[PDB]
């Protein structure tokens, strides 16, 4: 912050104005900069070149819009609202894609069922009409101060209605519609980058949503695509306007006049830096022609939504905020645009070590759900109780949604636990017959500036481990100084895999014998040999599953939905293994050791 202060001033050439030092505190904060994760991104193998990021061509006609973001800071202050708006934020990410959003899994990981957390989620989910297929979930004492709500959304979009994520020329206007503009979240931005969660930020940092709004908005914004009226988007999140605006115009290599005075609000004594920095929910930015424009504000304002035309866009690259004719503030864009960059630590892995066996919890989220109306993976081809969400695109054609962890590794070694999580990510996926497609990571971490090597010790693990499985990085979000009294949670990196997968191949359980497949400790060198052999087995039609546990209470549950039982005596294993479970009716014969184990039946 004060070394970030002062390099304001140096650029500046004197110090801020009130204005400018909201504005900068905001797209400054590591949540907005992202200041010590960008250059470990960079090396990250991505989807990237890929026109739009996070998402996936499936077909060539379709592609999969997905991406996994928290709201951990917030859903510690006020569970219910900071989970809900969590979800709200990342909904409208998707949308923002171009795609219609389809699917939600959410990743928790709490030292108890939070239940604000789980109806937050629930609530909103339920009313925005996007069902959750599906979610991982960790109880653990180390998240006590500090719970972990990541959510992953994923939409269906038509790869020839893929809307854009900047500004390109002058002359385009930005539109900024849906609900109206309040105080709330008013910087928590900062509030989610404050190296402490007991730091100068509450009730007045959280964010209030409202999915009736977002409803609303997702009809409208896709009728906007659907009229070739949509010539960029970004939705409003952290740093409201301020941030959507001058990102948009940014990485165009534009410039914006702002106009906050045309910023519907809801509070109309606010303040122009208020409005400016507000983090009201359920809003769109999108950047279009003048002409356009007005086809856009009717459609809005006829799904009951609120908005105007409040920026333009300009050829010199300054980011003029103005309240009527006053100037409230004024500076370049590719200021605001690129926080302050850390240097890096080259991080060279050590040996792979051995494991101990970290005590957590896990609990099938289907169970949790039903207290509060909420359904998890009721429109799947398979149970995603049994390790992976598989909806349906077209009738054979669709995807698979894959959410995994294992910082019960990573507390012991960030490295290796973290990039075992992401092969265990590759294992979860091919066992449904899904091929692996791309990844959309969180990385969830502590305080950078204390500890720098567990943060480089995640990053360069998950660009290893997208190497090492092929798997590359379509989308994804950084959290971090996620502390309380500098007590740091565990470093957890979550893995969100999407698949491809024809629902017609998808097994079924039913009657058949159990074998232990794979090894029952850890070497990198065979990892590819085990998904050799589930490929093969999935292929002959085998039913897989693959787990940490082996075999999980949630297992047993979903497989009673078939009426059937399963008897076995599961092998050893270790903290860390290389083994999964296999269904047949006769032995599996792959060049990975095979274990006739037990019996699933009745
Ligand atoms: O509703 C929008 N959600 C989008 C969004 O950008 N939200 C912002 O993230 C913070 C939580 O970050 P965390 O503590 O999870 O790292 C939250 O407080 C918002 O400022």
């Amino acid at each position: 912050k004060l070394r970030y202060l002062n390099i304001l001033k140096e650029k500046l050439g004197r110090e801020p104005t009130f204005v400018e030092l909201q504005a900068f505190s905001v797209m400054w904060s590591e949540h907005c900069g992202y200041s010590h994760t960008k250059k470990y991104i960079r090396r990250l193998p991505k989807t990237g070149f890929e026109g739009n990021a996070g998402v996936v061509n499936l077909d060539d006609y379709y592609s999969v819009a997905f991406k996994i973001e928290s709201h951990n800071h917030p859903s510690a202050i006020e569970p219910y609202n900071g989970a809900a708006t969590g979800v709200g934020g990342i909904i409208r990410d998707v949308l923002a894609m171009g795609a219609r959003p389809t699917a939600i899994f959410d990743s928790l990981h709490m030292s108890r069922i939070i239940d604000g957390i789980i109806e937050g989620i629930a609530d909103y989910g339920n009313s925005i009409g996007v069902p959750t297929v599906g979610g991982e979930l960790r109880i653990s004492s180390l998240y006590a101060h500090n719970p972990l709500v990541n959510v992953l959304a994923a939409g269906v979009v038509r790869n020839d209605m893929l809307v854009d994520s900047k500004a390109s020329r002058p002359g385009q206007v930005i539109v900024i519609f849906g609900g109206a503009t309040g105080r709330d979240g008013i910087h928590g931005a900062s509030f989610a980058s404050e190296d402490l969660t007991g730091d100068k930020a509450t009730k007045l940092s959280i964010q209030v949503g409202d999915p009736f709004a977002e409803k609303m908005l997702i009809e409208a914004f896709l009728e906007m695509v659907e009229e070739g009226l949509v010539e960029g988007a970004q939705d409003l999140g952290a740093g409201g306007v301020l941030s959507a605006t001058s990102e948009l115009v940014a990485k165009g290599n534009l410039g914006a006049i702002v106009h906050l005075d045309r910023v519907p609000l809801r509070e109309p004594d606010m303040e122009p830096w208020e409005i400016l920095i507000s983090e009201s929910q359920e809003r769109m930015a999108v950047v279009t022609s003048p002409q356009k424009a007005s086809r856009i504000l009717e459609i809005a304002r006829k799904h009951l939504l609120f908005g105007d035309v409040v920026a333009e866009v300009i050829e010199e690259p300054v980011y003029r905020v103005m309240y009527r004719n006053d100037l409230v503030m004024e500076v370049p864009v590719q200021l605001l645009a690129n926080a302050p960059e850390e240097d890096i630590v080259e991080y060279t892995p050590g040996k792979i070590p051995e494991f101990k066996r970290v005590e957590f919890e896990e609990v099938n989220a289907r169970e949790v759900f039903e207290q509060y109306d909420h359904m998890v993976g009721t429109d799947t081809v398979v149970p995603p109780g049994f390790g992976a969400a598989v909806m349906r695109i077209k009738r054979d054609g669709g995807y698979s949604l894959v959410t995994h962890s294992r910082a019960d590794l990573a507390l012991q070694d960030t490295y290796w636990g973290t990039l075992i999580a992401v092969l265990e990510s590759v294992r979860k996926t091919l066992s449904v017959g899904a091929e692996p497609l791309a990844i959309t990571n969180c990385v969830n971490y502590g305080d950078p500036d204390v500890d720098p090597v567990g943060l480089s010790a995640m990053m360069t693990a998950l660009k290893n481990a997208c190497e090492f499985s092929g798997v590359p990085v379509a989308s994804g979000n950084a959290s971090l100084y996620n502390t309380y009294q500098g007590k740091p949670i565990p470093p957890t990196l979550v893995v969100g895999m999407l698949g491809k997968v024809n629902p017609q191949k998808v097994a079924k359980p039913k009657p058949s014998k159990v074998f232990a497949v794979g090894w029952n400790d850890f070497e990198l060198e065979r990892e590819k040999e085990l998904w050799r052999a589930i490929r093969k087995l999935s292929e002959e039609g085998a039913f897989i599953l693959s787990s940490s546990q082996l075999l999980t209470r949630t297992h047993v549950e979903t497989f009673r939905e078939y009426g059937l039982k399963i008897e076995v005596k599961l092998p050893e294993v270790r903290p860390a293994h290389q083994m999964v479970l296999v269904f047949s009716e006769r032995t599996p014969v792959v060049d990975v050791p095979v274990k006739e184990i037990g019996t699933l039946s009745r």
